[PDB]
């Protein structure tokens, strides 16, 4: 009743509907909202389209998925730092071990043997590590802003930490781990995650800009 192509479709949609969107409002962060969910519409289209669905052993990956997210987090993780205030070396590490999460998990999916796993748990433990910055140092910093800059940084950045630690989750529990999750759900959960920490997060930050 609800194909793969059904459901990659429709988080084309979704992000379309938010580029649009985000597009409009601003007739760096309004551009970078558009790159976060312009990417990502492109990359589901691409998926719906059936391309980019690579075998791999007893499995099925989908490689614009990981593009997507090397090219989109790493913006996602660039608006938070300029809400921030981080200075362009504090910049660098975050952006880096998130770099080191993203294609971690492209390797590991890309691998057939018992290596994967191994790739995966370095993507967790600079996973830990990119947490740590947005919760201690980066807040340190979003501290020297405004009442209401802090405070939607505080709400970016908590919205941000609870849905990203729900990923590494559903990959393992997906077929690119112990393949419990059938690729159906697997999909139909990441459609949802990626709606929300992107398209969600972008309408959160524009509610707060008309709130000034
Ligand atoms: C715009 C954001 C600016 C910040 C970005 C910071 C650094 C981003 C890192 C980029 C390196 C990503 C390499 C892309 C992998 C291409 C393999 C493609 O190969 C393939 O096609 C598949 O293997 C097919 O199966
Ligand atoms: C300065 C005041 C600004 C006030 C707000 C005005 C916003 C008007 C401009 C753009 C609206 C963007 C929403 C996208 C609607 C397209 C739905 C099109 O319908 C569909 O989605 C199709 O069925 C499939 O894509
Ligand atoms: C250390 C600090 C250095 C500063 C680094 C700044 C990096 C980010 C800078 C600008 C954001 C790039 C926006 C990309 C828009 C193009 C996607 C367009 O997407 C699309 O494909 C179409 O929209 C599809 O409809
Ligand atoms: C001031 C802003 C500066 C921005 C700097 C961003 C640069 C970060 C670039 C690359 C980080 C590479 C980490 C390599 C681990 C990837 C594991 C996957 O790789 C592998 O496992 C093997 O290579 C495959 O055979
Ligand atoms: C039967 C084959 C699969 C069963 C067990 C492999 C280890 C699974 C570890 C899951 C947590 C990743 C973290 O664990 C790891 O990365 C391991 O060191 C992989 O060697
Ligand atoms: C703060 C005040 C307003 C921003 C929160 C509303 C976000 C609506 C769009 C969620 C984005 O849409 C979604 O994620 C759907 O639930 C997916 O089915
Ligand atoms: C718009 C797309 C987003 C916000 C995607 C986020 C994805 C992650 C936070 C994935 C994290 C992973 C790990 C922590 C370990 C390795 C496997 C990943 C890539 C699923
Ligand atoms: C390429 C032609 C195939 C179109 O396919 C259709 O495209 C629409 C996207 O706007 C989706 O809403 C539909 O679910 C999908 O079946
Ligand atoms: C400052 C004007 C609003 C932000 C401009 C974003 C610049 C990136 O390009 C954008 O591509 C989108 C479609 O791919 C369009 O919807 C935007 O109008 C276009 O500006
Ligand atoms: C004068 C109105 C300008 C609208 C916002 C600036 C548009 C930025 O344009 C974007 O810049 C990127 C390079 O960083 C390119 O890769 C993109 O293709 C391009 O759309
Ligand atoms: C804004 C327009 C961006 C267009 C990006 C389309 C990317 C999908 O391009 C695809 O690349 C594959 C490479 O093997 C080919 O097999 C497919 O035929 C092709 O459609
Ligand atoms: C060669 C490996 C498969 C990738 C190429 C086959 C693409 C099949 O998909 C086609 O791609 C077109 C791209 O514009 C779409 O317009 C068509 O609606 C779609 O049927
Ligand atoms: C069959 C044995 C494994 C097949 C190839 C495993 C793929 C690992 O190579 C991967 O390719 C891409 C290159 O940047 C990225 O995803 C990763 O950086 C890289 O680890
Ligand atoms: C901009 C983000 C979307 C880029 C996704 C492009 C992924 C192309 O991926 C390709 O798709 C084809 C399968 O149909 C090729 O035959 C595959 O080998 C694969 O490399
Ligand atoms: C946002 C849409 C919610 C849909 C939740 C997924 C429920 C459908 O999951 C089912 O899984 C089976 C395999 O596991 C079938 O093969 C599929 O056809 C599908 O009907
Ligand atoms: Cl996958």
């Amino acid at each position: 009743m609800v194909g793969l192509t059904t459901l990659f479709w429709l988080g084309a949609i979704g992000m379309l509907v938010g580029t649009l969107a985000f597009a409009w409002a601003g007739r760096r962060y309004y551009v970078t909202l558009v790159g976060i969910s312009g990417i990502a519409a492109v990359a589901y289209v691409v998926m719906a389209l059936g391309v980019g669905w690579v075998p791999v052993a007893e499995r099925t990956v989908f490689a614009p998925r990981y593009i997507d997210w090397i090219l989109t987090t790493p913006l996602i993780v660039y608006f938070l730092g300029l809400l921030a205030g981080l200075d362009s070396r504090e910049f660098g590490i975050v952006i880096t071990l998130n770099t080191v999460v993203m294609l971690a998990g492209f390797a590991g999916a890309m691998v057939p043997g018992i290596e994967r796993y191994a790739l995966f748990g370095m993507g967790a433990v600079a996973f830990l590590g990119l947490v740590y910055y947005l919760v201690g140092p980066m807040t340190e910093s979003a501290s020297q802003r405004s009442s209401g800059i802090k405070s939607l940084y505080v709400r970016l950045r908590n919205l941000t930490v609870i849905l990203w630690a729900i990923y590494p989750f559903i990959w393992l529990l997906g077929p690119p781990g112990v393949a419990l999750l059938t690729p159906t759900v697997d999909v139909a959960l990441i459609v949802y995650l990626d709606l929300v920490t992107k398209v969600g997060f972008g309408f959160i930050a524009l509610d707060a800009a008309a709130t000034l």
